[PDB]
């Protein structure tokens, strides 16, 4: 029966739920769809992958060896590549990353549209290009931005993660409370509405993550915009935008928290302007223009180790100008 569901939310769930563009990544990621489709695809193998992608980085200590235990990933991950290499086990862990995000889609997935909406467990609710949080927003995106491509705002979503709020109830009463952005691949956004922004296992090699394992974020737009992964032929992609309670930041130039810090703060080149910094709703906003802060990083990042630190608030739904 015809849904009273908004346009702009009824592509979205279209655009998050779409199978033919996880088959499309499969095909991209290498992957023989023939040997394992996209159905056969399981957790249990997944997390396995994983366990054997750590002992790759574990041949640190010690090549006939290493090479025993590198094509027994691609027995239970078929190709249609040698990992030995540092860089060649985190191109396998983001696409292990991304194919989890995938297993969780497809098992939600497992009228039409209202069940699917409703099947994410999220409140998604369509922002006006005239209110006053759609101007902040748009300021956002045209200041923090560095020039390869160009971002227009599609649409702008309020989201409102269930059971979210009283998750992260006891993290607002920390200081230092900023509304910054999270880029990830349109695939991954429906395992990222039911489940949330997560963690990387333990048993994911630690080679991957700057500052370990954790949930990384960005002031500047164009560093998030970056890992949407979008291409000439397809430019759309999906941005969100949280409130992350840092608290207590552990600033770094190049273990785990010091005993009274919340956050880490890797310090960039180039941050936005702090006498353009708007504190909306108690929350601080860095919409300024990028100016200059030694710094081994491009801009900065701000990653937290706790899932609660979080709170999901936008969405964005942006096109990419390609020059
Ligand atoms: C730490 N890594 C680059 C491995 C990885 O796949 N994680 C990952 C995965 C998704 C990410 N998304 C972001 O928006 C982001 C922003 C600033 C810094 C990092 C990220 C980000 C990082």
């Amino acid at each position: 029966m015809k849904s009273k569901l908004p346009k702009p939310v009824q592509d979205l769930i279209k655009m998050i739920f779409d199978v033919e563009s996880m088959k499309k990544a499969m095909v991209e990621y290498e992957i023989d769809l023939q040997k394992m489709p996209l159905g056969k695809l399981s957790k249990r193998q997944i997390q396995a992958a994983y366990s054997i992608l750590s002992e790759v980085q574990q041949a640190v200590s010690q090549d006939s060896q290493i090479l025993d235990l590198s094509n027994r990933f691609y027995t239970l991950i078929p190709h249609d590549p040698l990992l030995n290499n540092a860089d060649s086990v985190q191109a396998k862990a983001e696409m292990l990353d991304n194919l989890l995000d995938i297993e969780v889609a497809y098992s939600l997935l497992r009228d039409p549209i209202d069940v699917n909406y409703e099947k994410l467990k999220t409140d998604i609710k369509v922002v006006d290009r005239d209110s006053e949080e759609a101007e902040i927003i748009r300021k956002y995106v045209k200041n923090t931005h560095a020039n390869a491509y160009d971002l227009e705002v599609i649409d702008i979503f309020k989201i409102e993660r269930e059971g979210e709020c009283q998750r992260y109830k006891p993290f607002k009463q920390l200081h230092n409370r900023r509304l910054l952005w999270h880029g990830s691949r349109t695939t991954n956004f429906a395992g990222i509405l039911s489940q949330g922004l997560r963690i990387a296992p333990p048993e994911a090699p630690v080679t991957g993550y700057m500052f370990g394992k954790g949930i990384y974020f960005a002031d500047m737009v164009s560093k998030s915009a970056n890992y949407c992964h979008t291409s000439q032929g397809d430019p759309i992609g999906l941005i969100l935008l949280g409130e992350v309670a840092l608290g207590n930041m552990y600033e770094l130039k190049h273990s785990k928290l010091p005993k009274g810090k919340h956050s880490v703060k890797g310090l960039g080149k180039t941050t936005p302007d702090p006498s353009a910094n708007i504190s909306l709703d108690g929350v601080d906003v860095p919409l300024g223009t990028g100016i200059s802060s030694d710094t081994s990083l491009l801009y900065n990042e701000y990653i937290v180790y706790d899932i609660a630190q979080v709170n999901l608030k936008y969405l964005l739904k942006l096109k990419f100008n390609f020059k």
